Order: structure tokens, then sequence, then C-alpha cells
């Protein structure tokens, strides 16, 4: 067996803890290759003569070339040493350890976890592992107070085309007024797009981190909004803008006046002064060129206690957590000492991370809870949408990505279809409606928590960015109420299966020529297990249902009732059609 394919390290997403007293490790091999992992442990300063521990680790899923093993070591000590087991289809046995590989156990070492500290347990807020969550472009959403409109509000209707610089007077007032609807979806936290006192319909450059922007409302209005939101079950995130201020910010309005002078010239990336070039800014922006953006200077420890001093401001207001925008362009040190305070003054505080690449240095337990899942999107959309890969990559791209951070991590993951960044997920499936419901069905029975992108429920469409933000269509006639339905009936399963919002999942069946993609959430007893037949005919198959794991399941979505004969599930699909079958547990 290929040895080059081998991999582990005692750190990371391949050894962590679970509690204080216990560790997963994983380890990855060529797929195929071992048919056989099992851990040898013991306490670091056990005596040569005592006999090892044996964890035994199951396969826990295979992408394009490996397969992945899990196993959880039992560590009373809290200080463990162990060695790996492998045996391959023939069974060679080899000893997998830090020094290396051997046929002689001791050969091959030990990796070594020298102590598991409570405090380094990750640990993320209960509400979330199954919450699902409903994001709010506040200046779309709904004009609750026509007299606090931006000038030059154009008009909401049905099929407004919004240009880079629109506004239509969406403000927190008509959050309020919407409340029953969002109730009635079911969605139990709100993430808001930046709120704060900015002069444009993003507010990404912020004015005042300290104010509700007035044609938002005022502070008064958001209280009134906290509440109404937390007495229907529905969580605040809000929009920590943290990366760069807005070029109105009080101590950059001093900087343009002051030049060197300015008491604030060391929180921004000043490269020459007087500051302001417009075309060609000698400040540092977000992105290339954007002059409304300069760069906060994180690293700076005034510019860090004056956000922290923000964080603590709204948090007094009651709000539930922080979505951090370009998170990864501000330094660890701020989000360790972020974290540190966040949750010092609210243990269930969620914080989230605005990443599109591979998070997995920011999701060790130390920063954020969690991440706007990306990855989660790539592969959703080149599998339902573009079509692109067939259901055998979408498995192994929704694995390698399961494998990449720790447990603790992957159950909330903010799993979203699209954003105010993006094209709309129905206009991805070039406004195919039957491919657009497997995307959600997916999504609402996926391993992770689900991202509503105000509209989609009721079947709004566009481009990419600003288009992708048009006005909420709100008359009756004019939305798709059956495709509101099908989320409202989604999201109520969701709820009442465990295995939905905390199970795990293993991949149940995957054929690249049917297109056919099953997997199996599974929390105690209890298996779910969903099947998507993303083809535009009608199909049949045979699912390996062994007769352990129950042998009838009731289909959640139509009633119907389903037999395996003989360790066989046989099924029809229809085109596009999805299955949620509850083994009864
Ligand atoms: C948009 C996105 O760019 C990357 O995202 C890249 C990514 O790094 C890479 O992995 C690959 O996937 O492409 C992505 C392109 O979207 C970042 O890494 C990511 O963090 C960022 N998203 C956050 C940060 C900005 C600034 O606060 C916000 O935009 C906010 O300010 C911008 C300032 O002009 C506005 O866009 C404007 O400039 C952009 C830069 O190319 C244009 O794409 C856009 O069409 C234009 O309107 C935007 O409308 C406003 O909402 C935004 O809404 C918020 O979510
Ligand atoms: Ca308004």
């Amino acid at each position: 067996m290929l040895l080059e394919a081998i991999f582990h390290e005692a750190k990371g997403s391949y050894a962590y803890p679970i509690s204080e007293t216990q560790l997963r490790v994983r380890l990855r091999a060529k797929k195929g290759d071992v048919v056989r992992c099992e851990v040898l442990y013991a306490d670091r300063y056990a005596s040569p003569e005592e006999e090892l521990a044996h964890a035994l680790a199951g396969k826990a899923g295979s992408d394009e070339r490996f397969d992945y093993f899990e196993a959880l070591l039992e560590c009373s000590t809290k200080r463990v040493k162990y060695v790996f087991l492998l045996t391959g289809p023939q069974g060679e046995a080899v000893y997998f350890g830090e020094t290396g590989f051997s046929a002689e156990r001791s050969k091959a070492g030990v990796f070594q976890y020298a102590y598991i500290h409570r405090s380094e347990v990750f640990t993320t807020p209960e509400w979330a592992k199954e919450a699902v969550i409903y994001q709010i472009f506040p200046e779309r959403f709904a004009n609750g107070d026509p007299s606090n409109d931006p000038p030059g509000t154009e008009q909401w209707a049905k099929d407004a085309r919004p240009r880079h610089d629109s506004f239509y007077g969406g403000d927190l007032k008509g959050v309020i007024d919407r409340l029953p609807y969002l109730e009635e979806l079911g969605v139990t936290a709100l993430y808001f797009t930046p709120i704060f006192a900015s002069p444009s319909h993003h507010k990404y450059d912020t004015a005042d981190y300290l104010a509700i922007d007035p044609q938002f409302g005022d502070l008064p209005t958001f209280r009134r909004l906290v509440d109404e939101a937390h007495r229907r079950g529905i969580k605040i995130i809000l929009d920590a803008v943290f990366n760069h201020a807005g070029d109105q910010f009080f101590a950059f309005r001093d900087v343009l006046q002051k030049g060197e002078q300015s008491r604030y010239k060391d929180w921004f990336f000043i490269e020459d002064f007087p500051v302001s070039k417009t075309s060609r800014t000698n400040y540092e922006t977000f992105a290339v060129q954007v002059p409304a953006m300069p760069k906060l200077r994180t690293e700076n420890p005034e510019v860090k206690e004056y956000l922290f001093d923000v964080a603590r401001f709204w948090m007094e207001q009651g709000i539930d957590g922080w979505r951090l925008d370009v998170a990864n362009e501000v330094d660890h040190a701020f989000w360790r000492e972020f974290r540190r305070l966040v949750k010092s003054l609210n243990p269930d505080a969620l914080i989230v991370g605005e990443i599109w690449h591979d998070a997995s240095g920011w999701l060790m337990g130390d920063q954020f809870d969690s991440v706007m899942n990306y990855l989660f999107r790539e592969s959703v959309i080149r599998f339902f949408a573009t079509g692109e890969i067939h259901a055998e990559r979408f498995d192994a791209e929704l694995t390698r990505a399961r494998m990449l951070y720790p447990e603790q991590a992957a159950q909330g993951l903010w799993n979203l279809l699209d954003s105010h960044d993006t094209e709309r997920f129905l206009t991805s499936c070039g406004g195919n409606e039957a491919k657009f419901r497997l995307a959600v069905l997916f999504q609402m029975t996926y391993l992770g928590t689900p991202l509503i992108y105000y509209g989609d429920e009721i079947g709004m469409a566009g481009a990419t960015d600003p288009d992708c933000r048009r006005p909420m269509i709100w008359e009756e006639k004019e939305q798709n109420r059956g495709l509101f339905e099908f989320y409202k009936e989604l999201i109520r399963l969701r709820h009442r299966l465990a295995s939905l919002t905390r199970g795990n999942v293993r991949s149940w069946h995957a054929d690249k020529q049917a297109n056919l993609y099953a997997f199996v959430r599974t929390v105690q007893d209890q298996h779910v297990g969903v099947v998507l037949n993303n083809r535009g005919e009608k199909q049949t198959v045979l699912l390996q249902v062994p007769e352990s794991g129950g042998k009838t399941w009731l289909d959640c979505l139509t009633g119907e009732e389903v037999h395996g004969k003989q360790g066989q599930l046989k099924l029809t699909l229809r085109p596009y059609q999805g299955m949620i079958l509850w083994n009864g547990r």
C-alpha cells in the first residue's frame, strides 16, 4: 500500500479534543489501501510494560483519491500517545507513527497529544447547532417607514433593476412589520447586512459605528426590533465591518483634514501626505482603489480597543452575535481577543467569518464559531445549477470539504446558495425551478446551518450584485407560494428530526451514471436517508440498506411507506425528485 498517501498530524483537523478526556483522530490513506485502521494508545507517561488501549477507527468517508478514518481516544489522564495499525485488503499490517512506518510497532514511534486543556475544547453555542438563518439586506427588504426614505428613492416594484447607487427605502420598521412572515417561514435567526450610519445602499463604508443609519431608523427602533424578534424565537446577528472604515469615519476625517498632525494617522495605512488622490488613492483600501473604504490598522491597540468598544455597545442592545466582513484580512490576535471578549459577555453570542476559501485556520476553536461556507456553495452550484460535476464528484467535493475542519465547525457552517455578492441561485439554474428545489432540499437536509437569502423562498431571480439585490416581492400574487410552502415544510422537518440538526453524515449511494446521490444523517438510532434524483428523466435504484438500520422507512414529504427485501431498498424517483426517508426511530 501507498505510504506516500498516508497522512496524520497530531493537531488541526487530524487530532483534536471533543471533551476534556476524549480525543478525535483521523487518518487518510489512498482509497482502497486500508480496510482496517486501529489505534493503539496510552498515557504519555505509561510504563513500557503497561498494555496499550485499542480504539478501532471506522471509515468516516471517501473522496476522489482518499479514504478517511476516524477514531475516538479515551484519555482519562488527558495526555495521550498513540500509533496506528493499518491493515491492507490481503492482511499486510503496518504500524504508522511519528517516527514513520514499520512492521515493528516500536520502530513506527508514537504521535503525541501532550495535553487536553478544558479551555481548548472547541465549543459553539447550542442554539446554532439547530438553527436556520435568514439573510436581510435591509435597504431592500421592506419599506415600513416612507418618511425616512433616502433622496431619489426609485419605486418598489415587482421588477425594478437596481443600479450600483440605487435606493428603494427598505428600513428597520419594515423588518418589524414583516416579522410574522418570518416567523411563519420558521427561521430562528436573522443575518443583517451592515446597518450602521453610512452614505450608501450597502453601508460597508461606515461613517459611524455607533449609530443606526438614519434612513434605517434610530436606536429605539432597533431595540424594538431585537425584542420583537426575540419574542418570536428569532435571534439577531449583525455584520461587523472591522477590516476597513468608510471615508467619513471621524478618525479618517481627522486624517483628511489634519494630514500628519492627526492623532489618527497610524489608525490607517497612509502611503504619503495629503491623503486623498481619488482615481489614485495614496492610502490602502479594501480591494483595489476604493476611496470610501480605507483599511483599518487592527494591529494598532488603539484601533482594536475602539472596535472592541463598538462590539460591546451593540452587545448591550441584546443582539446575538456577529458576521465578520472580509474577516480573513484582519489579524488572528485581533480575532482571538475578539472571541475572548465576545464569549465573556455572552457565552451564546455566535461568531461567523466571511471567508470564501479554506477557512481551516480560523476554525480550530479560538476564533470563529463558523464561516459562510462558500465552498459548500461551489459544489452545490456546479452540481445542481451548471451540472459541471456528476454525482460522484459531488460526493467527493462534499466529503473532502467535511474533513477540512474539526466537527464542531462543520456542524454549524453557514451553508448558503447565494448572497448579496452573487447572482441568485434560481439564476444559476437558468430559471429552472425543478433543479432549484432539489438544491433547497439538499440544503435543508445536509450537515451544517442553512442560510436563506431574502427572496429565494418565493422565487426571486437576478444576476450578480447589484441585480441580486432587487426589492423583495411582497404581493401574494407575484410570489411563488408553492415554493414558500416548500421551505416551510422542509424547515419544520429539520426541527422535528434531531438527526438533521445534530446527526452526522455518511454517503449512502453515489452513481455517476444515473447522477443519483444519497446520504444518511444519524444521531443515536435515528436514521434519515435523503435521495436525490438530479436527472431530467425518471429512474430506479437499489440502495444497499442492511437489516440493522431498520427495514421500514417513512418518506417524510409524501407519507409513502417503503420496504426493504433482503438488505435492499428499490426506489423509483421522478425527474429532479428527492426523498427524505425516516427510519422511524
Ligand atoms: C464582494 C466580496 O469580495 C471578495 O470576494 C471574492 C473572493 O475573495 C474570492 O475567493 C473569489 O471567490 O471572488 C469573490 C468575488 O466576489 C471579498 O474577499 C469579500 O469579503 C467581499 N464581500 C464582503 C466585503 C465587501 C466590502 O465590505 C462588501 O461589498 C461592498 O463594497 C464594495 C465596494 O466597492 C461593493 O462592490 C463594488 O466593488 C466590487 C469589487 O470587485 C465589485 O465586484 C462590485 O460589482 C462593485 O459594486 C459592494 O457592492 C458592497 O456590498 C460585501 O458585500 C461583503 O460581503
Ligand atoms: Ca424607508
